[PDB]
């Protein structure tokens, strides 16, 4: 019966070459997972409406005014990169791999267990005694018809530990629900108090109320019992490693070379840009490497910080990252920054409730935006630029010295070719749901991986009820007995990938652990300490280069 | 004024077969199928912060 | 965010830029979502009475 374990420990990763190219690498990975009674016995509708940035005139931004719904349950979600392969193998694949896509995906519930604590004085004081409970057991279910709403674990920064040989607790469940939320906009010091700012009722065209209770099987299991799901097979399409570094300005046949540098100082020169053969969208008479057309227009000037309001509320409208060039505009390139805890990768060792931040840029050279160097000229185009013929980045649009054309202008036209999001190892998300519409977007930011078929199916569980020897509903008395859980997880993520080949005569840039030093890429940075302190610092992905045409 | 580049000017009566029936005669067309897509019959109440 | 009354001229003449009808919110902006207004007659739904 019970009294033996049901499973077994591996937390590796091979690599099967399955020849021509490409290779099969299965990514295994155990944990021991800590789960506790939850508070909430029973779905809580609570309502969050921060007004102490809210109230503010100055403040807008920090507007966290919503209405979810915590359930009684936790939830068993690794979409984590780091949470799958090695710290080493990451940097293999990046180097190696030129494309790689999600395959299969397994799951199991082994060597559950069950313990009570209760309070014993010991010499006048009051230690707590550990005593295990076969009776108990645990609740699991597997939505994977995703009746209930999908929440992304590194949305939250809260999936599985990365660390094999610690522990982790699941991230409690919890969605949004309908609430008209309205907010007035207010700059720093306007003409009086915030004009409207108040929570919303619950509607009954949008009312969204759902319980694990009746949207999957639960299945009960104790300590002798164990739990797996099937084989889940991920339809998302490959996502490239490599970045692109030719930009609008090098595609098609450069320019032919008239002159030819003497010395390795001097350069050579082009033809007549009165008198030379070529083709430019101007009615002019003359071609450069400014106005010479282009097969299709790379990347494409997105509205910067484009705060977008609707009935559920202010919001920042979501803008595809890409490289930020020499123009170091980050914010303005929709560079993501992270914000993880200890259990997520940042150092042991840094005891406070400030958790690690970084900004990730991508790689994408080619689709880079400037806003120190964007303009428009008036439509007679001539080569004297008038005072009034042109607006550069430092034209007052709107009343506003710190408002121009880039701050909002979309140039997204049947041109506009991009590439993905270089996903990052560290609290990287892997995997993620399509929306429900017709026209659901081309991609998206927070997971390269979008699935085109189901969803994998979220993995939901809660520790059985341990009711006391009294108990009475009526009488708002929920004496339970204190008890907690700790069941081990297992997942093997199946996926292939693809590598390139050395197409080139100058090496191509990889990924090295330079000693231990001021190098970002110092071996200390993974190493641990002389206390065991760790840290996990994000990987340069797509380090190998790719050409665009 | 009418151009000669995009003067699209179309007759019934060389367009399609004309079928003539009179009091006692009837007319069907053929079982035509759509090949739209389904169009769901519900709202989303989820925003961008949830 | 969709432009509100983006009047497009053509060769064809002046005309109203369609856009993708959506929920009005409590800004209780109709004409700024989209919101499509209609008028039928008694014989498409009107009150013959009318």
């Amino acid at each position: 019966g019970v009294g033996v374990s049901t499973g077994s420990y591996d937390n590796q990763t091979h690599y099967r070459f399955l020849g021509d190219g490409w290779v099969e690498i299965t990514a295994l990975a155990t944990r021991l997972v800590h789960l506790n009674m939850p508070k909430s016995e029973n779905y809580c509708r609570i309502r969050v409406h921060n007004t102490t940035d809210t109230s503010v005139k100055g403040n807008m931004a920090k507007d966290d005014a919503h209405e979810q719904i915590w359930t009684p349950w936790s939830l068993v979600d690794a979409n984590a990169w780091g949470v799958w392969l090695q710290p080493s193998d990451w940097q293999y694949i990046c180097n190696t791999m030129s494309q790689l896509n999600l395959v299969s995906l397994d799951q199991e519930i082994f060597n559950v267990v069950l313990k009570t604590v209760t309070e014993q004085d010991l010499g006048g004081q009051a230690i707590k005694i550990y005593n295990a409970d076969l009776t108990a057991c645990m609740m699991v279910a597997v939505d994977s018809n995703n009746i209930l709403p999908y929440t992304p674990a590194a949305n939250s920064m809260e999936t599985l530990g990365f660390y094999p040989w610690k522990p982790t607790i699941a991230s409690p469940y919890r969605y949004y629900f309908c609430v008209d939320r309205d907010l007035s906009v207010t700059y720093e010091n306007q003409e009086g108090t915030v004009e409207h700012n108040v929570m919303g009722t619950p509607k009954g065209m949008n009312s969204q109320f759902f319980t694990i209770e009746n949207t999957q099987q639960i299945t009960l299991l104790r300590t002798g019992d164990e739990f797996a799901t099937g084989t889940y097979y991920f339809d998302t399409n490959p996502v490239k490693l490599t970045h692109t570094w030719q930009t609008n300005r090098q595609l098609g046949q450069p320019p032919l070379l008239s002159t030819f540098p003497e010395a390795d100082t001097d350069a050579g020169t082009l033809t007549a840009q009165g008198s030379r053969h070529g083709t430019t969208q101007m009615g002019v008479n003359w071609v450069s490497e400014a106005i010479r057309t282009r097969p299709a227009q790379v990347g494409f000037c997105q509205p910067h910080n484009d705060f977008e309001a609707s009935r559920a509320g202010p919001f920042a409208a979501p803008k595809v990252p890409a490289d930020i060039t020499q123009g170091v505009d980050k914010e303005a390139n929709g560079s993501v920054r992270y914000s993880y805890g200890k259990q997520h990768g940042e150092n042991w060792a840094s005891h406070g409730p400030a958790p690690e931040r970084y900004t990730w840029d991508e790689t994408s050279f080619g689709s880079g935006r400037d806003t120190k160097d964007g303009f428009i000229q008036s439509a007679p185009l001539v080569v004297p630029p008038p005072l009034n013929g042109i607006l550069t980045n430092a034209n007052p649009i709107g009343t506003k010295n710190d408002i121009h054309f880039s701050n909002v202008f979309n140039s997204y036209g049947p041109l506009t070719a991009f590439s993905h999001p270089s996903p990052v190892y560290p609290q990287g998300q892997i995997w993620d749901k399509e929306l429900d519409l017709e026209h659901k977007p081309r991609l998206h930011i927070t997971a390269p991986f979008v699935c085109k078929n189901n969803a994998p199916g979220q993995m939901l569980v809660r520790l059985g009820p341990n009711l006391t020897d009294q108990y009475d509903p009526n009488g708002a008395t929920l004496s339970r007995i204190v008890t907690y859980g700790t069941f081990f997880w297992k997942g093997k993520l199946t996926m292939r990938a693809k590598l390139r080949a050395n197409t080139t005569w100058n090496p191509v840039y990889q990924v090295s652990a330079e000693d231990n030093g001021n190098s970002y890429m110092s071996v200390t940075k993974w190493l641990p300490t002389a206390t065991g302190n760790m840290q996990s610092v994000p990987l340069i992905t797509r380090p190998v280069a790719r050409n665009t045409y």
